[PDB]
């Protein structure tokens, strides 16, 4: 099951990637649902060849810190996500996203001074890695 989508749905939780039965997982779609916990916790690295990952308009409360696992992400879309309040430093690994929207987002975590570009954020993310005093 290369691409799936599922959004405008009324969905409660999507499964850990433990639960999925394909290995070339590589465009999910789950906007416009009612999904609180994104679960990445058992086996993160069967969706390693994801290549797009949204999940606007949901009721998101924090990034997994293993979300660094899929290291193929190119788009991760978690934008109109009130609850959700900062980004995990582990993010910082997916050197290969090139779009991350953050519209409407109330970040606790300032990148006013950063602004908007995608890989400006995970590059500082990635610095934040090494040390943060």
């Amino acid at each position: 099951l290369r691409s799936l989508d599922m959004s405008s749905n009324d969905i409660q939780y999507l499964p850990g990637p433990a639960h999925w039965k394909s290995l070339n997982l590589r465009e999910l779609l789950f906007s416009h649902n009612q999904i609180s916990i994104l679960d990445l916790s058992e086996k993160a690295y069967l969706w390693s060849r994801v290549e797009k990952l949204h999940l606007s308009h949901n009721k998101l409360k924090e990034i997994p810190p293993e979300i660094g696992c899929l290291e193929n992400l190119t788009s991760l879309d978690v934008s109109y996500n009130l609850e959700l309040r900062s980004f995990p430093n582990e993010m910082g690994k997916l050197s290969k996203i090139w779009d991350l929207p953050l519209d409407e987002l109330h970040l606790n975590f300032d990148f006013k001074h950063i602004g908007c570009k995608a890989k400006d954020i995970i590059r500082f993310l990635q610095q934040r890695l090494k040390k943060a005093v």
